């Protein structure tokens, strides 16, 4: 007798519906949603039953105190993920205790702690207040480093500038370990998403987008808080990121893991990231 090993499954899935209408004004019920994602296992882990996906990807969501908006990303993306046939999973990484938030740093206990799972080779960094419009828009890696969050709801549609890398964004571990992974020291001085472009661009890389009407995305907000944002004006941080990008990074991630929890749709990571000092 002979097993066959399943097949790859396809470069483009066959199951994505495209648009979608995104909406707020309704209570989630986590546990519902994980009765109507049955194939999603503890800890916010899927993977396809009939075909081996070359996308191994971890989600990280870096947070604190925002649970209810967690419960709307939760009961949007799942079934997004799985229509993707991805081999995924759900990591929120909370910051503990009263400090100023330091994104980026939590970003990357994110790509490390994801590690210590699975073999993960995709690395998709989410907003969690960001819910894609189009589930064409793949939440996975490319050839080059992919910003998913291109068109969102809360700046018109637009892309604030050419170099504009907020929001949502896939790298490959190959990526993000050549650019020594994102800067620790931002904590809350603004900038870390340019320094981020700005570390990709300075090894060579060019950022790819879908085109701008799959890749719109909404902001989680009431519906009576709907208005367009000011576009953000780029920080100014290329000097900077040239002269830190390899002494902070991977090589400066200083953290302690608190307590993890494998909810039945997410793996909760609370870290001690320590402080600006």
């Amino acid at each position: 007798t002979t097993a066959l090993s399943l097949p790859a499954c396809p470069e483009e899935s066959p199951l994505l519906v495209g648009p979608m209408l995104i909406e707020f004004n309704m209570p989630v019920d986590l546990e519902l949603v994980a009765k109507q994602n049955p194939n999603v296992k503890m800890g916010g882990r899927y993977a396809p039953r009939d075909c081996v996906s070359p996308h191994k990807v971890a989600i990280i969501i870096p947070f604190r105190n925002r649970q209810e908006h967690l419960k709307y990303w939760l009961y949007y993306l799942h079934p997004v993920l799985q229509r993707q046939q991805l081999d995924y999973g759900i990591y929120v990484i909370n910051q503990a205790g009263d400090t100023i938030f330091n994104r980026a740093k939590l970003l990357n206990v994110g790509f490390q702690e994801a590690l210590k799972d699975y073999d993960y080779t995709c690395f998709v960094f989410s907003d969690v207040d960001l819910i894609p419009m189009n589930d064409h828009n793949a939440y996975r890696c490319f050839s080059q480093p992919r910003h998913i969050s291109v068109a969102m709801d809360k700046f018109g549609f637009s892309l604030p500038y050419v170099q504009y890398f907020g929001g949502v964004s896939a790298l490959s571990k190959q990526q993000f370990l050549t650019i020594n992974g994102f800067p620790n020291n931002y904590w809350g001085w603004g900038g870390e998403d340019d320094d981020i472009f700005n570390r990709l661009v300075f090894r060579g890389m060019s950022i790819s987008r879908p085109n701008a009407v799959v890749g719109r995305c909404r902001m989680i907000r009431h519906s009576r808080d709907k208005k367009n944002e000011p576009n953000p004006q780029r920080f100014d941080r290329i000097a900077h990121t040239k002269e830190t990008m390899l002494s902070d990074g991977l090589n400066s991630l200083t953290y302690q893991v608190l307590d993890v929890q494998r909810y039945p749709l997410y793996t909760q990571i609370t870290v001690d990231i320590g402080t600006p000092s």
